[PDB]
């Protein structure tokens, strides 16, 4: 099944490769970008605070 959950609403893109990743996979903590983007700032995850 897995409705809406590939390349959602606010899908993301790997850099250096044409990979998506749903913001909800944003920052999860599977490094599903090859260098782990989505998972540090190149994917636009800088708030934090402690
Ligand atoms: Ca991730």
């Amino acid at each position: 099944g897995s409705e809406g959950k590939t390349c959602g609403p606010s899908s993301f893109s790997c850099p250096g490769t044409h990979v998506c990743v749903p913001e909800r996979w944003l920052c999860d903590g599977d490094k599903d970008c090859a260098d782990g983007a989505d998972e540090s700032i190149a994917a636009g995850c800088l708030y934090n605070s402690t």
